[PDB]
């Protein structure tokens, strides 16, 4: 019940708001969604022990325009990335242009934060993976 998601139909949300709205994320049936088309940003917060091996949250999401990450490490953002399909100009190293990012082994609990918003149907699937599954992506 660690993998949540929020739908913020006002697009408004930010980090800060979202972080005061803990209680409004519902566990996810499966790790992944669809929406049909609209302004609406969706949330996903997920919730992890300290990790004891490399890995990577990895995220397949087509047609995604604005994806931004963070990441929450004692109450404090550790990390801050804004990327999408609206955000050219960044070589991403996957065919498949899936983002992969980075979770640390630093002895401490994590919550991961993604808002996701398009133009077109709302799609996304993603997990955590350790470096077995890094070398079979695509």
């Amino acid at each position: 019940q660690n993998w949540r998601l929020l739908r913020d139909e006002s697009a408004q949300l930010r980090i800060a708001d979202v972080l005061q709205r803990k209680e409004q994320f519902r566990p996810l049936a499966k790790r992944s969604f669809i929406f049909p088309a609209s302004p609406q940003a969706v949330w996903l917060q997920v919730q992890l022990p300290a990790q004891k091996v490399p890995s990577w949250l990895w995220i397949f999401a087509p047609r995604v325009q604005y994806l931004d990450y963070y990441l929450v490490q004692d109450g404090q953002l550790v990390r801050d990335q804004h990327t999408g399909e609206s955000r050219p100009f960044q070589e991403r190293p996957l065919p498949s242009r899936s983002y992969l990012f980075s979770l640390p082994v630093d002895g401490k609990p994590m919550t991961l934060y993604v808002r996701m918003t398009s133009n077109h149907p709302l799609m996304a699937w993603f997990d955590q993976i350790d470096e077995a599954g890094l070398v079979g992506l695509e």
